């Protein structure tokens, strides 16, 4: 059992996910199957990581009902332009087979296109029509998000950003809660990137509960209300992941965890949205 939040269009979303981020194409379907069998029902996809055929063969495989499926795709930056949101999303259904999808995001903010509320005006017409369910934002800044609810009054079910217990981006994950918008944990884990499982905040929450880092680290981001999809092509990994609603975490626990980050914006293991496109 993976218990769900209500987004701020009270459209539902399974709080723990599968991503497929770094899935290679042919691969992705075997893996998707393998979460599916799990117990996996929300999957984390996008346009860039050209694997959503995968996903759709997967989902279509599995005998599994639409309505008991959680499908996110992302809407890459060479498509904020005039009616290419349309397009992209188009094609997005045609690889994933879906009528819809559950979730739509605008995968980075490409500010210095200065197309990310042209990007969003062209989303709310994508909901609109039913091609997606709700949409949100990703990579998104604090002065990215006011200028595009200014610019349209709709505000995003979700912000999909790096996040981790070197990294939380408290400033966009409080103007978030300010807002009621959803927080999507990106690299929930790291990326591997550093000794984040070592961290003695870690060891101590996980061995207090007889868990592991992993999944300790999870619990954190889940207790904090974040949305998780960790990726992971083992299936140790998988069913382990999925382990995490049988316990919870005390607020001393949290708060030390919460201590990891420098706050200096040092503990960053990806790239910046001033960086990308
Ligand atoms: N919005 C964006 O720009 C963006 C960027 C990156 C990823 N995402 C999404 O977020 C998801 C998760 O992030 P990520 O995969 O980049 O990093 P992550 O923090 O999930 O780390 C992934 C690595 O952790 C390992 N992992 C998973 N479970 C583990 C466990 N129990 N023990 C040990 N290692 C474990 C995996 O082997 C994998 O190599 C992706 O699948 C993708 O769908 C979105």
């Amino acid at each position: 059992t993976v218990p769900s939040i209500v987004l701020n269009d009270g459209n539902s979303i399974p709080q723990l996910g599968y991503g497929v981020y770094k899935v290679p194409p042919a691969d992705t379907q075997r893996a998707v199957e393998e979460a599916l069998e799990v117990g996996y029902r929300h999957i984390d996809t996008a346009a860039i990581y050209g694997n959503e055929e995968g996903v759709g063969a997967a989902i279509a495989a599995s005998g599994i009902a639409r309505d008991d499926l959680f499908i996110t795709t992302k809407l890459w930056n060479d498509r904020h332009d005039g009616d290419e949101p349309a397009a992209a999303i188009a094609e997005s259904l045609a690889k994933l087979a879906l009528d819809q999808v559950d979730l739509y995001l605008v995968h980075w903010p490409t500010p210095a296109a200065d197309n990310y509320v042209h990007a969003w005006e062209k989303m709310i017409e994508l909901r609109a029509a039913g091609l997606t369910r709700s949409i949100g934002v990703s990579n998104h800044l604090v002065p990215h998000l006011e200028r595009i609810v200014a610019a349209t009054g709709v505000v995003p079910a979700v912000n999909q950003i790096e996040l981790h217990p070197a990294y939380q981006q408290r400033e966009i994950t409080d103007w978030a809660a300010a807002h009621d918008v959803k927080i999507e944990s990106w690299g929930p884990l790291g990326q591997g990137k550093y000794d984040l499982f070592g961290a003695e905040p870690v060891t101590a929450a996980a061995a207090a509960h007889g868990k592991t880092p992993a999944q300790a680290v999870l619990r954190w981001h889940l207790q904090k209300g974040f949305v998780v999809f960790p990726g992971s092509v083992r299936r140790e990994h998988l069913e382990e992941n999925l382990d995490v609603f049988d316990f919870d975490l005390t607020d001393t626990e949290i708060a030390a965890i919460d201590a990891m980050d420098p706050g200096d914006g040092s503990g960053r293991v990806s790239g910046h949205p001033d960086e990308v496109d």
